[PDB]
C-alpha cells in the first residue's frame, strides 16, 4: 500500500470558501472508504471522502475531502483516516500510523495566513557588525583566545552600506544584524541603552543610512533584540553607581523590581554572567517599556524613522518573571503582538538551540533559527558532531527521520519560514566542523537553499571563512580575493538564482523519496513543477528510484551538479549534490 | 544493549536541594560516558553522570547524576544521552532513540509539586444525576430512542447521598457529578442559571445535604462545569423573551456582547445546537462573570457553603472568543487559575475526546478526561472498535505504542491524577461494545485500576448495565440484585482494595514488559514494591519473560485472577487478567 499528500497544490485548492483536499494511494487491496480528519475550533471532524473518477497518474486512485472555512481558526489540522472492512490506517505527515497520530503532529495550513509572507521570498545574511567591513571614512591580526572577543577590529553600519553591491552580487535580501545598541562590549549583549545605536557602529545616523539603502536596494533589515537581560551597565541596574538611583545599589530605585535580587543580594542573571542580569517580567512597568506601550522598546524601533523589519529575539526561552522562565509564552507572545501591531507584516523569530516546537506551536513567534530542525541534523549526517560537539553516527535515515520529525509540528507556512543556517556566531564555522571531510561543504550549501525554509548565510562563510566557536568564528571578513574561496562563492551565488528562479524551492511542499545510508533524495512540489535535489556524502554509486507519481514528469534538467537520472536510475559521482528542475 | 529508567524511587531521590538521577544499563558494548540531559528555565544542560560502584542488580551498571532545584521551573524535564568513541544513543519514556528526543517528550518530575494531591488516592464515580437514585421522599419503563434523553425518571441528590453506603462498599472515595444547575433538560447542559440547583434534582438544600454527607464519609465531590455555552433559556441569552433585555431578541442587552450574532443574525452556538449559544471571552465582563471576578461562578462553588473539591470543564477545548476556540488556552488557564486561588487544592480537568497533550504540557489544566490515552487504546485492542465506531484490528504492540506514546508528554506527577475510564454519558456501554467478546470485560476492569491514572467507575458499570451510546447509555441504575452482575460487582470491589493497599498501584511508575499479539504484561513499581499485570485477550498461552531487574524481587504473592508465574514462564489462561505483589 502506498499513500502521497503534500499541503500544497496540486493536492490542496482553496476554491470559495472551502479547502479541497486530495490524497492519492495505491496497491493491491485498497481502502473502500477514507475519512478525512480536521478539525474546526479544536473538535476533530470526520469529513467523508469520495473516490474521483479520474486518475492523476498511472496506477492512482485519488481521494478528495473538503474543509469548511467559514468557521474555525486559521490553522487547518487534517490528516486521512483509511478503512477497511476490520480495520484502519492513518496516513500523515510521516508516513503510515497504526494508532491515531499527535494532534500536533498532523498536516497543518494556514488560512487565512497571517504570517509575514515575504520572508520565504528572501535570502538572508547575518552580519556581526564589528567584523564585516570598515566605512571608508589591524584587520588582519589573528584572532587570539585571551583577547578574542574584547578586540574592536572597527566593522560598522557604514561598511555594510559600502557592501551592499556585493551583497547584491550574492543574492541576499534581507539582513540581520548583532546587536547595535549602545554597550560596551565588541559583542553589545549587555546592552546599556536600549534606545541609542553604538557610536562604535557609527552610531543613529549609520543605521538611519543603512536603513534607507537597504530600502532602496529593496532588502529587509531585521535587529538583534536582547530583552531576557540588560547589560549591568545600564541605568536601570548600574553596577558602578555611574548615576544616582540604579537597582543594583539602591532599594528605592525606580527600577528595583525589574531585577530579581536572592536573600543575600546576588542579582539573577544570564548562566552565571553577571554583566547581564535578568529582567524580572513580574513587573508591570517593565512589561510597558519591553513591549505593552505604544513606544517600548520592541515598537520604538519598527516605526519611523527606523522601520525595522523585525526582531530577532535572543535567548527568547528564557525570558520571564522571578529569577527564570515563568510565564515566558506569555512573554514572547505579547513581544509579537506588539511587534505586529507597528507592523503587521513585523518578522519576528526566536533564538532556539533546543526544540522550539511548543512556541511555534502555540504561535508566540513566526519562526526560529532553526538548529534543532535543521543545523543539528547536518553537522550529524555530514560532520559526525552535534550541538555539544559530541560524536554522532547518523545516516540518511536517521537524518531525514530526524529531520522531517521536527518539520511535522509545524504547518505548511510556519515549516516555509524557519530561519535555516549551517552556522552562527555561536558556532564554530561549519567549515572547520567538517574537518578531513570538508568535500561535504558545498552539500551542505546546496541543501541550505532547497530545504523548507528561508536560508541566512553567516557574514563570510561564502568565501570560506573557517574557525572555532565564539571566540574563533568571529574572524574579520577578508575582502582580500586572494584570501576568498571564488569557487564556493559561486555555488552561493548559482544556489540563490535557482531559489529566486524557481517557486517550488520557495513554496513548495517537500517529500522525501529516498533516504539510506549515504544518499537523501527529496523533491519539492508546486503545483506542476518539481525540484529534485540528490545528496550522496560517500562514494560515488548508483541508486534506484521507484516510479513515484511526484515525479512523473514531461523530462528533467539538470541545473547543478554532477549526478545523472535516466529510466529511474541515479549516478551520483562521490561526495556531490545535484538539482533538476522539471521541464 | 539495554537500560531501565522510571520518574520514581528508586530511581530518584530528593535530597537536600538536589534530584538524584540514575539509571541502569546492561550489554556488552557499554557507553564510557552517559550525560543527564536536562533542563533550567527551557535551557538544555549537560550535566555528567558517574559510574556507581555497586551494581544494583546482576549484571547491571548503574549511572548517576543530579539537578539541581534552587533555580529552574517546577516541572524537571530530563533524558539520558549514552556517549561512545565514535557515536551518541538516546534513552527516553519510549525506549531508544538515534535522533533527539523531543523536549515535550522526555520523562518529568514536579519538584515542587503544587497539583492536587488527594487526586491519586481516590477512586472516582460518575452519576448522572436522573438515572442513579430517588430518595425516600416508572423506573423500570424500558429507554428509547424518541423519547430518551427527554423523560424524567427522577433520580436526585438525596438519592445519592442515601446510597453512599452502597458506594463506600464499592470502594469509592470521591463523585463526580453531571449538570445540577438549573436548566430544562434532564441532562442539563442548557444551563439557565449557574447560582440555584435545580429543583427537579432536589435544589439547593439537597446538594447541601450531599456536601455535608460526602465530607463526613470522607469522599470528594466534583461538579460538571458548563462554560463554553449557556442555555438558551439563560435570562443573558433568552430566547423565548421571558425576561426584559435579554441578549438574542435587545441590542441594548447588558449581555450582547456575551454572544456572537453573525452578520445574518444568527448565534454561534455549539455543533448546531439552538439550545446551546456559545459565550464570547472577549467580553471582560464575561470573563469577570465566569473566572475572574471574587464571586465568578468558579469560584462561588468551591467556597463555603458549597467547596466543591473541583470542576469538571464541558467542552473545554472550544472555549474561547469570537465564536470560535481563539485564545482557548489562555481562558482555561484563568478558569483553573480561579479555582486555585478559591482552593489550592481544587481538581480541575477538562473533557478532551481529542488529544489533550497541548492542554496538559501547557498546564491549564490538572488533568484530563483520558479518551486519547486510555479509554480509545481499550476500545480497539479489546473490542475491536473506536471514536467512530470504525473497526480496529489492533494488537498487543501497537496498543502499547499508544498508550507509552501519549504517557510521554506528561510528568509522571501529570500521568497519576489523568481521568481514566472505560466509558461514560457520551459513549456507548463498554459491555455493550463488546459484542460476542464481554467475557473480556473483567480485563478491562483490572486494567483500569492498575494503569496509571485515577479511576472513574460510570455509574451502573460495576454491576453490569450495558446499551448503545446516548440516548440508550443513561440507563436507570438496576438497584435489584437480581438484575446485578454480583460477580463484576465483586471484582471492582477487590481492585479497589488492591489499589488501597499498594502504594505503586497509586504513585508508582510504569514499565510495560512484554506487548505481543494477545498478550500486555506491565509492572507498577514504587520503591521497593513491585505489581505485575499481565492481560490475555486471547486463547490460553505461555510466555517467556525475560530475566528483567524490574522484576528482581524476593517472591511474587498472586492477588487476582489465576495466571501463574515460575520460572519466568507466565501460565496465563484465555482471556484473563492477572495481579500479583512482590513479597
Ligand atoms: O549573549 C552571549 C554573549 O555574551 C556571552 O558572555 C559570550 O561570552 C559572548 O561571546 C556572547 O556574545
Ligand atoms: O452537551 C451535550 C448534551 O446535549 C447534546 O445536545 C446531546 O444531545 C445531549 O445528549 C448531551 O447531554
Amino acid at each position: 500500500l502506498k499513500a502521497w499528500h503534500l499541503p500544497v497544490a496540486p493536492f490542496i485548492k482553496e476554491q470559495q470558501e472551502r479547502l479541497m483536499i486530495t490524497l492519492w494511494l495505491s496497491g493491491d487491496d485498497l481502502p473502500p472508504r477514507v475519512t478525512l480528519r480536521a478539525e474546526e475550533d479544536n473538535e476533530e471532524l470526520s469529513l467523508p471522502m469520495h473516490r474521483l473518477r479520474q486518475a492523476p497518474h498511472p496506477g492512482v486512485v485519488a481521494w478528495r475531502g473538503e474543509i469548511n472555512l467559514v468557521n474555525g481558526q486559521p490553522r487547518r489540522r487534517y490528516s486521512f483516516k483509511l478503512l477497511w472492512a476490520d480495520r484502519q490506517l492513518w496516513f500523515t505527515p510521516q508516513e503510515f500510523n497504526r494508532f491515531p497520530p499527535a494532534r500536533l503532529e498532523q498536516f497543518a495550513v494556514d488560512l487565512p495566513d497571517s504570517g509575514p509572507q515575504w520572508v520565504a521570498d528572501q535570502v538572508f545574511y547575518q552580519i556581526f557588525p564589528d567584523r564585516f567591513a570598515r566605512s571608508q571614512s589591524a584587520w588582519d591580526e589573528p584572532l587570539t583566545a585571551e583577547a578574542g572577543g574584547s578586540t574592536f577590529y572597527g566593522g560598522d553600519l557604514d561598511g555594510i552600506s559600502e557592501k551592499l553591491p556585493y551583497l547584491k552580487q550574492l543574492g541576499v535580501t534581507a539582513l540581520y544584524l548583532n546587536p547595535v545598541f549602545v554597550a560596551p562590549s565588541v559583542h553589545k549583549y549587555d546592552t546599556e541603552d536600549y534606545r541609542r545605536v553604538d557610536p562604535q557602529f557609527g552610531g543613529d545616523a549609520a543605521l538611519l543610512r543603512l536603513r534607507h539603502n537597504t530600502q532602496k536596494e529593496g532588502m529587509r533589515l531585521i535587529l538583534d533584540g536582547v530583552f531576557n537581560h540588560s547589560g549591568d551597565s545600564h541605568a536601570w541596574f548600574d553596577r558602578h553607581q555611574r548615576g544616582s538611583g540604579g537597582a543594583c545599589h539602591n532599594a528605592d530605585s525606580p527600577w528595583r523590581d525589574w531585577y530579581n535580587f536572592s536573600p543575600e543580594g546576588v542579582a539573577h542573571d544570564w548562566l552565571g554572567y553577571a554583566s547581564l542580569p535578568k529582567l524580572d517580567y513580574r513587573s508591570s512597568t517593565l512589561i510597558d517599556e519591553i513591549y505593552g506601550g505604544e513606544d517600548s522598546v520592541v515598537r520604538h524601533w519598527l516605526k519611523a524613522p527606523w522601520s525595522m523589519d523585525g526582531w530577532r529575539l535572543d535567548v527568547v526561552h528564557m525570558l520571564g518573571e522571578g529569577g527564570g522562565a515563568r510565564n515566558n509564552l506569555r512573554h514572547i507572545a505579547g513581544i509579537t503582538q506588539a511587534a505586529k501591531l507597528e507592523r503587521p507584516d513585523a518578522f519576528v523569530f526566536g533564538e532556539h538551540f533546543g526544540d522550539a516546537r511548543q512556541w511555534l506551536q502555540a504561535d508566540v513567534e513566526d519562526s526560529a533559527m532553526n538548529y534543532r530542525g535543521f543545523t543539528f541534523p547536518l553537522w550529524g549526517f555530514l560532520a559526525n558532531t552535534d550541538i555539544s560537539y559530541d560524536p554522532q553516527k547518523i545516516d540518511a535515515q536517521t537524518c531525514m527521520a530526524w529531520m522531517d520529525n521536527y518539520r511535522a509540528g509545524l504547518s505548511h507556512q510556519q515549516q516555509l519560514r524557519m530561519f535555516n543556517q549551517l552556522d552562527s556566531h555561536d558556532t564554530a564555522r561549519f567549515k572547520s566542523l567538517l574537518g578531513k571531510d570538508v568535500a561535504r561543504l558545498p552539500l551542505a550549501v546546496v541543501w541550505l537553499f532547497s530545504w523548507p525554509g528561508v536560508p541566512c548565510i553567516y557574514y563570510g562563510d561564502e568565501v570560506g571563512v573557517d574557525g572555532n566557536n565564539d571566540p574563533f568564528c568571529r574572524k574579520p571578513f577578508p575582502w582580500d580575493p586572494a584570501l576568498q574561496d571564488g569557487d564556493l562563492l559561486d555555488l552561493y551565488k548559482r544556489m540563490s538564482k535557482l531559489r529566486k528562479a524557481h517557486q517550488a524551492l520557495r513554496y513548495g511542499g517537500c517529500q522525501v523519496i529516498y533516504a539510506e545510508d549515504n544518499v537523501v533524495v527529496f523533491v519539492r512540489v508546486y503545483k506542476q513543477q518539481r525540484v529534485l535535489v540528490a545528496i550522496n556524502r560517500g562514494e560515488a554509486c548508483e541508486v534506484v528510484i521507484e516510479d513515484s507519481p511526484l515525479l512523473d514528469v514531461n523530462g528533467w534538467q539538470l541545473k547543478e551538479g554532477a549526478g545523472a537520472l535516466h529510466d529511474g536510475v541515479l549516478t551520483l559521482p562521490a561526495i556531490s549534490a545535484s538539482v533538476w528542475f522539471s521541464r
